[PDB]
């Protein structure tokens, strides 16, 4: 199971206490989850190279519990792509998709450059397809 | 299925940043989850009455993600008992139980005094078990 | 000169405390500046719709002061694009571009849906340029 | 005076700024005071082993100054018990007891296990009695 | 005994976490105590007018508990002077004076301008002393 | 340009989110800017020795952007004086002077005492005059 999607899949879950949560609070939390999955996959130092298609689908209010999930989608020789999803749940009554993004993470050698990365191996058809999509987005750079 | 364990079963997941985390930080996070399961159960504004047997099974190190899970175990007339379990998951390199506590919460009217509490019905045998034991601790008040 | 680039041109400057700063922190600060240029432009209460092409050009180290600058580039009917640039300035010992992003913001009425947006008029050639390119990215929606 | 109750007695005093202070904020602060007294008594690394009878006597509101006092009550060979009290004072007009708890602290050797602890010596009748009570609570574990 | 030094004599005690603490942190905490003694004295909403002679006698290290004490020294018609003293107490291993300042505070009406201030009556000789000197500094405005 | 006023001139710019900003928040931020200029001038460890004439000219409200500027004014053999200015700008419509102060910074040797400091050289008439004023304030200690 090392270097598979299920091995590094991670989530965080937060109680967020005008009235709605800033995009920045959400972005930061999305980057932490992606960091966590990058970290589980690599076991080295890890840093955000770029972030694409941060889309806020709709607002998040005070007293929601948000579930920030991450799954690795694709790896090049020296980079990891991680899809991050954000769901929001009211503490009284249902679950809705609030944000999503693709993070590309990099692992740095002692001179601050990307180094060879363990390769993600897509096992299911879902994973093979997301890998293929990841490859596409990466070649667009 | 309101007023069941499964109904208000709640958890939070936190990346531990800056190694040991001092008990105080964990306790606070345990109260957060406890608050959430209580608000889901009774739907009123909510306050902690007492906490018992906080056990730190062992230390929580930086770079762990902690799952803080909470389930209701028993309800008295005016009070609720809620078990909170903390699990620690190192990201590099082993998952273990880090802490546990029984929180007794109290539902308040819009002045001061605590109002009566919606009853909790167990369904599985283990839920039956836990309720007795819950019952038990209460009695010793 | 309301509704020009110069009108709502905004920036923040932060001392980085405790070395790399994780992408998440910078992203949040980029959103803060983006929010400020948008509120200056349209004067309504303001929310982030999406963020694109967040590029981390390279790492931001502790003991840097970062200039986070934001200028509006283009306005659709209901949306605004805002370029945010992050510059890093070590205090001891070299200044460099650290990150850049295009934020699309949205002006909201006092319920939910986004209201129409005050148009942006470019004046210099470079502003003309940037607006096209802005226009461009929008189209690809 | 080393290893006596008066030597390590400590307090912290905080201005706390729906309207009432969460149990978690109070618990955390109680653990810090107990940590401080454990630290004064030992002069080694120090960690919470367990917490018993956290009782919230009544609420704490914004703009109260809280006095969190700690006194060591009992020591076994490898553990310290510390009573923590929390008083709340309004900034205009009087002082009331808000919370109390017993913390048991441990000192860890380089392999993460409790090590021999300096022994508390109760000098007054009050201290001898609290020691005896402490011994009782400890044997209950 | 309202409007005496003893009436509004206030202090806070803080555990310094993460070694030197930068002046800024201490200054902020000195203002907090100053605010508290002023609110106790006049009972109106309260704001700092100026601070003088902040002296850092020497450095405040991590793992110190600091006592920040404040007493009123003098009242003009519209203003109050308040001396704040900071004491530092290492927990392991020596207690010393770390900083001192004279804060002049101002009582505000429910619009803008500062309202008149309740007079302060000294009683001990040292209080007499301090009031003159207080008087003195004011005059030099 | 090393050791001139322009070389170490620094600023920070913050979005501040009863309704007005505490003097303490402002003081802290003023000390950070002064620290930054002291740091640019010295390239060694740096600490606040004292602060004089913190004057709050008028209030700062939520949703203002504040510009905290620092410029070195004077150096003795072993100390640096830095003038700090604070301007406040509403996010809708103009700029006003909110606070000012003189910080004196010191650079410490390994035994915690001030060490010889690079000398500020005033190049313009404005700078020569502020130097002279700085010398005056310093001899008053």
């Amino acid at each position: 199971e090392p270097n598979t999607v299920s091995y590094s899949q991670s989530s965080l879950i937060h109680l967020v206490g005008h009235g709605f949560v800033h995009g920045g609070v959400t972005m930061k939390l999305m980057d932490e989850v992606a960091g966590i999955v990058a970290a589980r996959h690599c076991k080295t130092n890890i840093v955000t190279a770029s972030v694409d298609a941060i889309n806020f689908h709709d607002k998040i209010r005070k007293g929601c519990v948000i579930t920030i999930s991450g799954r690795m989608t694709f790896t090049s020789n020296k980079s990891m792509e991680i899809e991050v999803l954000v769901d929001a749940d009211p503490v009284v009554d249902k679950r809705y998709r609030a944000a999503s993004a693709f993070f590309t993470y990099v692992s740095l050698n002692q001179e601050g450059k990307p180094m060879p990365v363990p390769q993600l191996v897509p096992e299911t058809e879902d994973e093979k397809k997301r890998f293929e999509e990841g490859k596409g987005r990466y070649l667009q750079m």
